[PDB]
């Protein structure tokens, strides 16, 4: 429309209706000039990369994406209390996205001293892709998410892909997309772009615990109609064997037979987060559960969601299986233990085996007159017709969604780190301010323009999506666990601004407390 | 619309309708950038409070707010001579507000020279809270209000709240309200804002005094029919004993039997303007009348409405039981008595009880044969049925209303400083400038960008309130008292601004001077 | 709950535009008298002026659940409030709705003015503090006072150049307008209801 008048108004609010709920948000962003207008190749060869594990080949484009997919962009603390504590699931259903209120800046530095200035007739170019035509970043976790605090302004990341490599060097099916290739919308001030995006099916993710275990499933009072082999020994001395046999009951349980057992496993280092009990010696890379595709040692991170600990042992954790949060101000590198945040997986003890500990132990041989009977440990089990697990936990700091790869077939495309799996996720949102150059000369010259005018562009995006609730049916008498602010003063108000005006989320928030019978 | 066309026209004018009155204002405001765009966590720890009762918790906001519930903001001293004379009562109906001719100025600072331009493209964020679902600040009467003069250009004042705590510390039931959270209108210069209110119904504020006193009701011609007790002694001498009884009458009154008593008391200390005949000594914090709150003496000031004196001395004034306004140009601290304006409570002499006087005596034991009569003095009555009083008088240097604390159970629930207490009072205006960042940098960063624009807005403010009014049918055969200029010569005109430009008011200006009878 | 106390309503970044008697003493030393004023304002708050005070208060006795802190006497009957009715003295079980304890100290509970609940299988007489249940009332130390503590203070007498200024204690405040309280809170153990007696008038009838 025009300079003086607003694309679009602040929304901010959520909406709890019954069975449904609708999250509105709304950020201030803002999209510098990336590679000066190229698309630079990069490679593990430009810095580093002496390990072939760590090989890689890629392109880094001018643009820019917005990635929304963490929990605690579209909710509050307090939404997601109400949500996690009233709710046994949930998943989305549709998504709206806005960008309005264009800002274009031209930047002048001269003398060291440099003016900002407004140009009114720029443009920025933005582009949904919704064919998925592109490589798909978003659903790998990387940083420059809206931020979770409502009044910070934050920066847009640069958008770039890896392809296929032999080393650093670029094997014939490599591909190089030219994202300039594309249609997009040219937005000046007074221009605003929305799309709209509906969520494929997805199941409900499961926001409950237990109330019983899985090998608790019985009656306690009543034995069993099915016997087992109690008693292979007659009696001390030789020749002494006999086939004795017990009703399972309640007596021994363990013994019983069931319909059903726990899931898979792939067994992780256990590490103690007390350091004397730790090994003195270097295990971190060595001692790693690992899966290897194309001679390259992928280190295992969040495989099948299994128990992190038993009982009531906290010390330890899982090597590589957890998933590992920093506090606000974390730094980089060496980082100590107490500046991470680490996830606890307990609340699946009930289906699920431990991370640390074998699945299960099987027979070796066969036993005979001279041959005893000799049993082997199951470090990893696949999958077994009648086994049930639980999907890993949904966090406020965790990622919402992710794109399940294409491909011939693949077996529960939950995703490992947490989620919801889709084939057609919500579409990548680029966007890039087009190059203005600077003065050309005035002879012609068969060379591409290299000048060009330092700029940048801010604006806000609104995100608001509509999900889907499941709501507690439980007839369960006692009071149910919640998830409560401790009530003990502090200096700090938690999920509060600092002193300094910096927020900081204390601690990581799990979806489950709730609970429902096994 | 559009940067060259007005957005709304200046209309300050007010109309005058037999049962109404309309009084528009307009003035202009200046908004700047309050805590770069921060919340602070403000706290007594950050500057001294070394005393329990100064304890305090909070958070300073970026947000501004419009305050114009002062009376001076919406009646000019004519138009409040005009109402307070011709009228008994009025009351709040409807308000409007509007917000109009947006400009937004980019200011740079280098080398010392400064130069402001005009920002077309950026944005003002306006929202009204209508739901009251943030702390209320208006009703305190804290400065930054609307200026008493139409020619005064005014800064709006920066928000912030308290929350619970101890000491310094906050405890677990805090809150924290980000205010961008919250759905808020976006403004460029060519858009306008307003909003319409409608006051719920408050009883009318008396503007009147009473012709006739409480303890005078009576025909003073005409006898009573009910008896006393005049004689309790027949004569001087031993066990000389006899219970007389006479008929109360013109001749001893103030023995008379009368159906309604006058309203409570809390005392307060007195002190005398004149310097001499106060004690020498600090009484001020140690003497004076507190009401204490889990651990904390909040010193009580306004309390229940009372006579600031008694009968012709006017020499005194309760401690903290009256309302105390500064002059122009006043001091801030360590202020003389004669720059500060002392306000006048007499008017209710005839409903209320003296506020540094005892509200009564009471009988301390049974009298005997053996035991003398004993009465104490009652120092603060709470209520009694068949009490009757007066509220404290509006001014215009005053607040109009107050909001009325969510709560269980409230007496009487009219401001203890003045107005219109009110359970949903006129909504907070909260208003920021958009936050425009300076240029990021090329390579991206986590962080959130703490560079920002100096910026700054201008605008008009219309605030048009319609008042309902209550006309005097005084049947009064004698003339009032009215509010008057005095017409002796002066250097200056009151209510007329100076020699150098500057306004002021000479006077506080009470409500009440027609009479009506008790 | 409420998020924020009565005497704290107030924007803590600005200041008031209504003033305080702040000194009263010119200096130290004889026929040094003036009177000095002051803006209220966030350096010196509960000085300034607000709007209502805290709902009513009838003292209760404070004792405290550590046994040696309490005094030793028996002063259960003889130091409790009581109301008195026609010769007689009905002890004050639940009064007017007061914060039971002041900040961080649980240590101590009013006397009478505290609702005590039985564990399950609790003796009928003489039972020991631990199988009692006693209720926690501090949810409302923002709107209440204390129920252990005075209302407030009050000046006794006239000040003069003689006379030094002197102020008594509140013990109890009966109303005042422009006062605000909160209701004695509900429990899972609590009656759900009452029945107002039929009577010429009651003020706020809430049990």
């Amino acid at each position: 429309d025009g300079v003086g008048s607003s694309s679009g108004n602040w929304h901010c609010d959520s909406q709890w209706l019954g069975d449904r709920v609708i999250t509105t948000s709304t950020r201030t962003w803002a999209l510098p000039t990336y590679n000066n207008h190229l698309y630079k190749q990069i490679s593990n060869s430009t810095s580093g990369g002496s390990s072939n594990d760590n090989a890689y080949f890629g392109y880094s484009t001018p643009w820019g994406y917005f990635d929304f997919n963490r929990f605690h962009c579209h909710f509050s603390p307090r939404d997601w209390q109400r949500l996690i504590n009233n709710n046994w699931g949930f998943r989305p259903k549709r998504l709206n996205f806005k960008l309005f209120n264009i800002q274009v800046k031209e930047v002048t530095d001269n003398n060291g001293v440099k003016t900002i200035a407004n140009n009114l007739t720029s443009t920025v170019q933005v582009f949904t892709d919704s064919d998925y035509q592109l490589p798909y970043v978003l659903g790998s976790a990387h940083e420059g998410c809206l931020p979770p605090f409502p009044a910070d302004v934050f920066m847009i990341p640069q958008y770039g892909y890896l392809t296929l490599n032999d080393g650093s060097q670029a094997v014939g099916r490599s591909s190089f997309y030219c994202l300039e290739y594309f249609p997009s919308q040219m937005l000046r001030t007074g221009n605003n772009f929305q799309f709209s995006y509906e969520f494929e099916n997805v199941p409900f993710h499961s926001s409950y615990a237990h109330s019983q275990s899985l090998d608790r499933l019985m009656n306690p009072l009543i034995d069993q109609y099915l016997y087992y082999l109690s008693k292979t020994i007659n009696g001390s001395g030789q020749n002494q064997q006999t086939l004795k046999f017990s009703v399972a009951g309640p007596s021994n349980m363990a013994v019983q037979g069931r319909n059903y057992i726990p899931g898979p496993s792939y067994r992780q280092q256990r590490v103690s987060t007390t350091v004397t009990q730790n090994n003195n010696s270097e295990f971190a890379w060595p001692g790693a559960s690992s899966w290897a595709l194309n001679g390259r040692n992928s280190l295992m991170n969040p495989g099948p969601a299994m128990a992190s600990h038993k009982e009531g042992e906290d010390r330890f954790f899982p090597l590589s299986g957890s998933l590992i949060f920093g506090k606000q101000g974390t730094g980089r590198d060496n980082v100590d233990a107490d500046k991470v945040m680490i996830t606890n997986e307990e609340e699946i003890k009930t289906t699920n085996p431990v991370a640390t500990e074998s699945y299960g132990q099987v027979a070796t041989n066969h036993q005979s007159a001279q041959a005893q009977a000799q049993t082997g440990w199951v470090q990893n089990q696949g999958i077994l017709p009648g086994m049930v697990w639980q999907d890993r936990d949904v966090y406020l700091q965790g990622p919402i969604w992710a794109k399940i790869p294409h491909t011939d077939g693949n077996f529960h495309p939950s995703p490992l780190m947490g989620g919801f799996g889709m084939k057609h996720p919500p579409p990548q949102i680029l966007i890039k301010n087009t190059p203005v150059p600077a003065d050309p000369p005035t002879a012609f010259n068969k060379d591409k323009l290299n000048s060009f005018i330092t700029q940048y562009s801010t604006g806000q995006v609104s995100v608001e999506i509509e999900w889907e609730l499941q709501k507690e049916n439980s007839k369960r008498w006692n009071p149910e666990i919640q998830y409560t602010s401790n009530y003990y003063k502090s200096n700090n108000v938690e999920f509060a601004v600092n002193t300094e005006g910096v927020y900081s989320e204390p601690r990581p928030i799990g979806t489950r407390y709730l609970t429902r019978n096994l």
